[PDB]
């Protein structure tokens, strides 16, 4: 149907200690990419004091990104995967559990629809 | 009304040679980040084989990403920016021009709505 599947997710009421832990966030993001069966290309995570954590796990022709706002218990997550063998929802599940999100809103986009290309 | 603005764009019928030029793509992506008013934290580009370029420019609490499919003249672009000072539509303009897309579809998402946070 499409080259890739992309989940644009809003995570609310997360564990704020976790959202402010850059080493833990990177760990859980890499674990999520593994759960989805994705192949990791590179991974870069950082936390600059005035903010929360930001990071990206670049995968084959796609990416998993996260930007956290500990002060609001909120996280902006994007799970973009390519290939019928890579499931964005597996990454979503692991992350939802790891961040202890109590409320989520997710929009799923078909990136590169075959009838559009 | 929200922490950030997010453009999910589909670029069709792009200059396939540009889509497969990893150095040029990197230049236009960082330049697009400049024109939008964002602050680049880091960036990482990789070329997919036999064809394709992947890249992510991490900015303050956000990101700009691109995944190209030269064999289809298609590129999946994401322009997520935070702050009233950064406008994702400027990056879009620069990229539309750089890739010479002849048809584009863009969805704008509000990431982290204040009324939800």
């Amino acid at each position: 149907k499409s080259l890739g599947r992309h989940l644009v997710a809003e995570f609310y009421e997360c564990d704020r200690e976790v959202l402010d832990n850059v080493q833990l966030i990177e760990q859980e993001m890499k674990q999520a990419a593994y759960e989805s069966g994705a192949t990791i290309v590179t991974s870069t995570f950082h936390r600059f004091l005035p903010y929360g954590v930001s990071g990206v796990v670049v995968i084959s022709e796609a990416h998993l990104t996260i930007h956290t706002w500990p002060e609001y218990g909120y996280a902006a997550i994007d799970l973009f995967t390519c290939g019928e063998d890579v499931d964005p929802w597996k990454a979503f599940e692991h992350l939802k559990k790891a961040l202890k999100a109590k409320r989520v809103h997710v929009v799923e986009h078909e990136r590169g629809r075959y009838d559009e290309i």
